[PDB]
């Protein structure tokens, strides 16, 4: 149902419980101290981080800073790239995430919005296929949804890749990798002329005090919040082979731990009517036959096959 | 260990039970909140005698000021000063043409001719200026073509009769912005809300972003709403400690306290600066005060002070007296 790494404990929660009084005071209007910690950690400049009320808020603030830009959006994809581009009167062009991104026409594209690995495709672009996009189309700025940068092993572009570039902008998330969608925190990494344009629309105290406290704890404790990614995909591999062999159901490949699956007969809404699943009908480029599915833990996997078979 | 005189937040509330409640429902951080905070919205509407259509939960009351400014980028705004700097910042960010006007002169008698918005806060930060529920009603009535945006953050920091959410009814030119930060000591949770008639409300909804209100905040608010008594503020006792505080302050020589209708107030140094005063009180006496210099319409002689406990107030008077003699 959700693209959130969920089987992660009370060591972050003990911390929050101990520091609950932080809700009695204003956060830095700036989340300025977290910003600095993220900058030094990510080996990027201080003025190249901007802490945001969740990864979603960040997409909206980027759209807004460049109203009337022309945007290229790979579909199917997170609906928010599109809603944000529309709220700010971008002319939006679509392009299939299953066609090679390189063969798309960037001639008149100010922005290209990628998520990689992609939601829901799981489509995964090599770290190298992207570095050359950035080189071949300098007049296009690539907004890379980095939400699932952790849900894979093959190398990724990272924040320090902004250096000697101007057409790379990144959005990081705390909801997915660390299991805290309810806290609403993320951040933008960008070269500093772009960030200046983004910053003009920052509002004070947009990032809540618990979220900042939680983010600081996650940073002072790398090892405690490392996603067991190897183990995760290996389980999805097993979960899908067990799905392909079923009949009247085929599973579109993925580069990560969630993936789409298609019904030959039978509707998403109906297969949705105590396990939750994502009816993928509401992505552009997917019809009623499609659902997104996130790889859980063996027992509950091997027990999905069954409730479906029937 | 530091005593805080610099915030307009009610700090002495009973929070053990609110806080125990968040500890119990801490798992809410693991799931998206309603994108909409729709259940909170629903319970606010009912509590406030208003339609579901007329509330919009926001990421703090500040967020609401900006979302309103945004929805009306063209607009001309009349802002009373001094006031919360955020009305101004909002209006600027969204390129409003901004007219100023003195809060302690009668706003009922300013120039509303081509004003699309008028921004008030009652009782006012930092002044404590308080308009009668009645003075406000004739403004709403006399100027149909000005939307009045009424910061209600401090609506409970007064004994007097206030405008309330159910005033939007049969009235299109009233908008309220409510707050959970001030009355309930939870500024760090970032939660507040808009009350407006639904024609206005839909101009602002057009810029709403999902999951803008975080989960724990939704949860704190739900708890406060279910327990009106528990979170009721002791306003008579605070107001009255404020009188004993202001009286002692005026007796001091070299300082003047601007009259106030609520539990915080401006004081003016005859000589010395706010920066000077604030550093001393902090370093010498472990007390924090608000340098009010950065308010439009005040210079470096002004500080904002919120009444703390009597014993702390008493001890702040010596702290100050000691300053003056230097």
């Amino acid at each position: 149902s959700t693209t959130v790494w969920t089987d992660g404990k009370d060591h972050l929660e003990k911390h929050l419980v101990e520091n609950l009084n932080c809700i009695r005071h204003y956060p830095e209007p700036d989340a300025g101290t977290l910003r600095q910690m993220l900058a030094k950690r990510n080996s990027v400049d201080n003025n190249a981080i901007l802490v945001t009320n969740g990864p979603t808020a960040a997409f909206y603030q980027i759209a807004q800073a460049f109203r009337g830009s022309r945007s290229l959006i790979a579909i199917p994809s997170f609906a928010e790239y599109e809603d944000a581009c529309r709220m700010y009167e971008h002319e939006v062009c679509f392009y299939p995430s299953n066609e090679d991104i390189g063969e798309a026409d960037f001639s008149n594209m100010d922005f290209c919005w990628l998520c990689n690995p992609n939601n829901p495709d799981g489509r995964l672009l090599q770290r190298t296929e992207i570095l050359r996009l950035l080189n071949d189309h300098p007049d296009t700025t690539f907004v890379l949804d980095q939400s699932y940068v952790s849900f894979t092993t093959e190398e990724v572009i990272r924040p320090a890749d902004i250096k000697g570039r101007k057409n790379l902008v990144m959005v990081y998330s705390f909801s997915h990798a660390y299991g805290i969608p309810g806290l609403r925190i993320g951040y933008i990494v960008a070269n500093k002329d772009f960030m200046k344009r983004v910053a003009a629309f920052s509002t004070p105290w947009a990032v809540n005090a618990l979220a900042i406290e939680a983010a600081k704890f996650i940073l002072i404790h790398p090892a405690q919040f490392t996603l067991p990614i190897r183990k995760w995909q290996r389980n999805t591999v097993d979960f899908i082979t067990a799905l392909n062999r079923l009949d009247g159901v085929e599973v579109h490949p993925s580069g990560t731990t969630f993936f789409l699956l298609r019904l030959k007969k039978g509707t998403a809404a109906e297969l949705k009517k105590n396990m939750l699943i994502r009816d993928a009908s509401n992505f552009r480029g997917l019809d009623e036959s499609y659902v997104r599915i996130t790889t859980q833990r063996p027992a509950q996997n091997q027990l999905f096959i069954k409730a479906l078979e029937t």
